[PDB]
């Protein structure tokens, strides 16, 4: 037997796209094994559809869209911009038409409509995953990198998460036209922190990658988290070489291991490179099948886009969609059909180390979370007769420029512990002193936040500096 | 004069082309950008302008040409109110906010703490009710004196 869907699809080009994705090629292949399949399609076919529209004008997608209810279809799929699909679900639910979605755009209290099916996830979720792990972790102070406007409204309830523990954040923008954020990258070079929550695409996560390498703040001290899922397939391994501290996401079971084969088949075919949303088209796929398999026959008839023929059985087959929770390629798929969308989904935590970004552990939203001889840096002030120059027509680098009393103290306490040592200079030229603002300098903020190893000065010992780090005793009296 | 559904763009596809059959110069717009963004492509789309009064959202590679708003920008609003408070000179604060729509208000004053130090509460009315007198028990627990006030 032959049935009929439809597709249409935003792009640069409109109609003069000439290459395809892989989430097209998996389109055609999923039907191509489904049509394989014998408990699955015993005795009907279908005809496809795919039409190429452009970015953003809504009007094309008025066209092409009662242009597919003028022969008549049902695959109802979800274009990259929001108002194309808001207008789809008027239509498609005056017309009454069940409409595929994948992604977010915003939904108000007036989005009181009834005909509309998500896989997408959903953020309140995703941030419960956050507030476990965070509180797993029980960090006190933080910093976002975020995208936009838009991905503070996709995480406006981390925004509100401030009021339930009391770990600091710090909100940052990246540069919204500009991927050389290196000055901003010295803005936070400025600020100096060590773990930071990130929301940013693959490109933005493999372009901030790049430069934290290039930076030089790609060290072991710093952990970070993001929001992304797709950087398996670009090159990820001089970065992790460094020892440096990071876990990942991931919500698809590859453990299961049928999973992993549709992977090494999509490896012929095309690091198994798949988008998410491919495995979201073939479970769009399974489900839509087993809805047909489901309900009884009925007809994809051809009615006018300028009559106002809503379609008899689609409350039947929108009942005949609420039916349906699942067991999925990401695990179980059930929805809370008051909300009737995404809502049930766990995580795949997997943690770095020099080697990789391994497994570590496992969230779901009712449980949460399941699982010497190196050269001292010798920072001193120039004191007489104790830190001073050696002077002399010989050539001198590092120790053997300088002399004095503590030089033989350090050279002493060489003798008994067994360490080599450069000297350095301090920052400003003083003990060291605390503003009123209550920024230390000198040898005391140069060791606090350990831009050297040790301090070697008269160093008056206050009452308030032993509130900072630790005191020896006095050597001097 | 096209009286129709609350968010009701398909009726709109019906009302613009009975607007073409009529034929008209200038275009006005309603208050929904579902419906009215989607007439802003159909205005770009067959070379007439539009009249727009609200804020909505308009990204980058939304990339239209026929259209002047008549509301103020959110960012010059967000700096004005900057300019009270640094007439004002003050550490204490707290945002009483309305929905999603404040933070496109005023993500400069959540950039705000960045460029400027300040001290203020992330709270929002349950929006669904108006009951917030508990939320008011927190708030006089806070006992703040200078709030930030965002609704309609």
């Amino acid at each position: 037997h032959v049935i009929r869907i439809g597709g249409i699809f935003e792009y640069a080009d409109g109609p003069n796209a000439q290459v395809m994705n892989a989430e097209e090629h998996a389109f055609r292949f999923s039907a191509n094994i489904i049509n394989r399949n014998r408990t699955l399609l015993p005795n009907t076919t279908l005809t496809y559809d795919i039409q190429r529209i452009h970015f953003h004008d809504s009007f094309e997608a008025t066209k092409k869209a009662c242009d597919q209810l003028a022969l008549g279809v049902v695959a109802i799929f979800g274009p990259s911009q929001g108002s194309t699909t808001n207008a789809v679900q008027s239509i498609c639910n005056a017309l009454e038409v069940p409409h595929i979605q994948l992604r977010w755009k915003h939904h108000p209290l007036d989005n009181k409509d009834t005909f509309y099916v998500n896989l997408y996830p959903d953020y309140a979720s995703l941030s419960h995953a956050i507030l476990d792990l965070v509180q797993s972790l029980k960090w006190r102070s933080a910093t976002v990198v975020y995208d936009d406007s838009t991905g503070l409204i996709r995480l406006q309830e981390l925004i509100m998460a401030p009021s339930r523990y009391n770990i600091r954040l710090k909100i940052r923008q990246l540069p919204i036209d500009s991927d050389d954020s290196r000055p901003l990258l010295k803005e936070m070079k400025r600020g100096r922190e060590f773990r930071i929550i990130f929301d940013c695409s693959h490109t933005m996560a493999a372009q901030i990658l790049k430069q934290a390498m290039a930076m030089g703040m790609m060290t072991e001290y710093y952990h970070f988290i993001f929001t992304t899922l797709d950087l398996y397939a670009l090159d990820l391994e001089p970065y992790r070489y460094s020892g440096v501290n990071l876990t990942g996401f991931r919500i698809l079971n590859v453990d299961n291991p049928h999973v992993s084969a549709i992977v090494e088949k999509w490896s012929m075919e095309r690091d198994g490179v798949m988008m998410t949303d491919a495995a979201l088209l073939y479970d769009a796929v399974h489900i839509v099948s087993v809805t047909y398999q489901r309900a009884p026959q009925m007809t994809v008839n051809s009615l006018q886009c300028h009559r106002h023929k809503a379609w008899r059985f689609g409350g039947r087959f929108m009942n005949f969609i609420k039916e349906a929770q699942w067991e999925g390629l990401t695990g179980r798929i059930v929805f809370n059909k008051t909300s009737g969308l995404r809502t049930d989904f766990d995580l795949d935590i997997i943690s770095l180390k020099e080697d990789g970004l391994e497994k570590v552990g496992v969230w779901s939203p009712a449980d949460g979370l399941n699982i010497t001889n190196r050269s001292l840096i010798v920072t001193t002030l120039l004191e007489e007769p104790f830190v001073m120059f050696r002077k002399s027509d010989r050539t001198l680098y590092g120790n053997d420029r300088f002399e004095g009393y503590c030089i033989d103290l350090l050279k002493e306490l060489a003798h008994i512990l067994g360490f080599s040592y450069e000297i350095r200079l301090v920052e400003d030229g003083k003990y060291g002193a605390q503003d009123d603002k209550g920024q230390w300098n000198g040898m005391v903020k140069e060791l606090i936040d350990h831009k050297a190893d040790l301090a070697v000065a008269p160093l008056t010992i206050t009452h308030v500096r032993e509130k900072a780090i630790d005191f020896s005793k006095p050597f001097m009296t």
